[PDB]
């Protein structure tokens, strides 16, 4: 596996979204997930329907809430998923439209990366494309990040409270970190992404709830 991997310099990732005034972090990090896929399948980067999911996975919470895997499964037993043209975002939940147009794109299930293993995490990214993970963003320090490799000894491996989507690993000036795209707009992070500390004990539990659909 290659010591750097950013899949925006490949084109295997779209504009930073906002999830606005819903917590459907779950369902972005979902979907940014299967447009990685989708673009390593046909070429063509398409923004895919998180509004989709959070109406219609019921296992799931809508703005209260959710799991990633649940939306992958979802997705395979629904024969598909809809692009963001056909199934727009609204920021709240609504009942669950069906169009009976062809769906944008669709998945054969899911894997998930052994708890805890950050090496195994890594492997996936480079050979799989972005993978979806879980993490504690509670933290002042977090919420107000700017630049650099974000560390915060405070941070808790169990207290998973935020989904967002690992696109790549690197260095920098000597600090081995992940690239994390967020959900809430351009104006947040670094034009919406963070470089968070890898290989540091699993810092802000980064590899404890995180998987990729496969295609
Ligand atoms: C997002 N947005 C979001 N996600 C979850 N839960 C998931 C986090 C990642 C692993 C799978 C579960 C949310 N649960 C509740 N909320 C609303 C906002 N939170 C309310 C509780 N406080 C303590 C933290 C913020 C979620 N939002």
């Amino acid at each position: 596996a290659p010591d750097s991997v950013d899949y925006r310099k490949k084109g295997y990732v779209t504009p930073v979204k906002n999830q606005g005034q819903c917590g459907s972090c779950w369902a972005f990090s979902s979907v940014g997930a299967l447009e990685g896929q989708l673009k390593k399948k046909t070429g063509k980067l398409l923004n895919l329907s998180p509004q989709n999911l959070v109406d219609c996975v019921s296992e799931n919470d809508g703005c209260g809430g959710g799991y990633m895997t649940n939306a992958f499964q979802y997705v395979q037993k629904n024969r598909g998923i809809d692009s963001e043209d056909a199934y727009p975002y609204v920021g709240q939940e609504e009942s669950c439209m069906y169009n009976p147009t062809g769906k944008a794109a669709k998945c054969r299930g899911y894997r998930e990366i052994p708890e805890g293993n950050e090496k195994a995490l890594k492997r996936a990214v480079a050979r799989v494309g972005p993978v979806s993970v879980a993490i504690d963003a509670s933290l002042t320090s977090f919420q107000f990040y700017s630049k650099g490799v974000y560390y915060d000894e405070s941070c808790n491996s169990d207290n998973l409270n935020h989904a967002v989507l690992a696109v790549g690993y690197g260095i920098q000036k000597g600090n081995k970190h992940w690239i994390i795209k967020n959900s809430w707009g351009e104006n947040w992070g670094n034009k919406g992404y963070i470089l968070m500390a890898r290989n540091k004990n699993n810092a802000c539990g980064i590899a404890n709830l995180a998987s990729f659909p496969k295609m």
